[PDB]
């Protein structure tokens, strides 16, 4: 229906504000941009399926997500890859752990203040109905 089509728009709007408020957060500029093969040829050996948030706002653009749940699955994907190709105790690899983990509970902690509850359940459920 259009109220249907209306409350996906209103989702992509919602998604579209919350991005950019991590991208322009100067902690974050590591996870702004896909890695680039030829300054880190071994990236794409170990991590099966790259995310960043350049590649996030495409996917809000192409109408892949239809519920929050599925947008939090990418911010999750962006952090667990960092944690998996930067495991060790040195303080860069250290400072790369730390600033995935705060864009992810930043991401959760903006969705938490400012995403109606009965707005994700109305998601969910025209999607369920597809
Ligand atoms: C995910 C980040 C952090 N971990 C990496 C291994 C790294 O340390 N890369 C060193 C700088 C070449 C890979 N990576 C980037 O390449 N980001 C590119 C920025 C967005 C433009």
């Amino acid at each position: 229906s259009m109220q249907e089509e209306d409350t996906f728009r209103e989702l992509r709007i919602f998604l579209r504000n919350v991005t950019h408020r991590l991208a322009i957060d100067k902690r974050f500029r590591v996870f702004t941009k896909p890695v680039d093969p030829d300054e880190v040829p071994d990236y794409r050996t170990v991590i099966k399926e790259p995310m960043d948030l350049s590649s996030v706002i495409s996917k809000i653009d192409l109408h892949k997500y239809l519920t929050v749940k599925d947008y939090l699955r990418d911010i999750d994907l962006i952090c667990s890859n960092a944690l998996e190709y930067n495991p060790d105790r040195d303080p860069g690899d250290r400072l790369i752990r730390h600033r995935a983990c705060a864009l992810r509970d930043t991401a959760y902690a903006i969705i938490k203040e400012e995403l109606d509850e009965d707005f994700e359940q109305l998601c969910e459920e025209i999607q369920e109905s597809r």
